[PDB]
DNA sequence: CCAGAACAGAGTGTTCTG
DNA sequence: TCAGAACACTCTGTTCTG
């Protein structure tokens, strides 16, 4: 029910992992497309409902752990 | 000869609120002081703000502009 | 259910003006 | 000189579609 990524409410099993809906096209759209993602603090960033849009390359290295592929 | 936003290294367009800035963290300035914001760090309160990463952490960016002594009067 | 498409908004940055 | 208006773009998230 919540989402491994940021742990808001999951839609659903999503590119092998529980997440929502955002984290699902995030991470598509991060690793087909040619992104400029530098993390700006200590790749330990805070990634949940409200600051998931603060650091875009800590949350792709959150869906890679997590297992996430296409 | 060229000058230098003191909050993110980009070209400072000139002195706004105060402080040497380009036009990019002006308008955040006043857009952040004046508007209702939900800024929160996701890192230490140290975030590294520069051209590329001034996006990433608007509460970083927002405290080095009042630390570097932004205001509108 | 799940993947992908498509529509809409927030936040941002530049150009123009006096 | 600098402040503010306004348009346009990027990134994101929800809704729609196959
Ligand atoms: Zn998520
Ligand atoms: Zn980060
Ligand atoms: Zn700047
Ligand atoms: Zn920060």
């Amino acid at each position: 029910k919540v989402c491994l990524i940021c742990g808001d409410e999951a839609s659903g099993c999503h590119y092998g992992v529980l997440t929502c809906g955002s984290c699902k096209v995030f991470f598509k759209r991060a690793v087909e497309g040619q992104h400029n993602y530098l993390c700006a603090g200590r790749n330990d960033c805070i990634i949940d409902k409200i600051r998931r849009k603060n650091c875009p390359a800590c949350r792709l290295r959150k869906c890679l752990q997590a297992g996430m592929t296409l």
